[PDB]
């Protein structure tokens, strides 16, 4: 299905607490593979500040199925929901 993934991405955007950079990264990444696909973009190039993390962390997913990214993202966000909630 799809609704549960937007539900996850939207829910994360409304969580009561902020999860670790790493979580933000797992999300950011799994969200891009789950919806955009493999990183068909330009890695930082200039500064390796926070962007390198998101870009690279997403790149890391080149080869994983949209569905695995989606599925795992849904559940993972669900973890975050049981973990941090509303």
């Amino acid at each position: 299905s799809q609704a549960e993934f937007d539900k996850a991405a939207e829910e994360v955007k409304h969580l009561k607490t902020k999860p670790a950079d790493e979580e933000m990264l797992f999300i950011y990444s799994h969200y891009k593979q789950a919806t955009v696909g493999d990183i068909n973009t330009e890695r930082p190039g200039m500064l390796d500040f926070k962007g390198k993390a998101k870009w690279d962390a997403w790149n890391e997913l080149k080869g994983t199925s949209k569905e695995d990214a989606m599925k795992a993202y849904i559940d993972k966000v669900e973890e975050l929901k049981k973990k941090y909630g509303i």
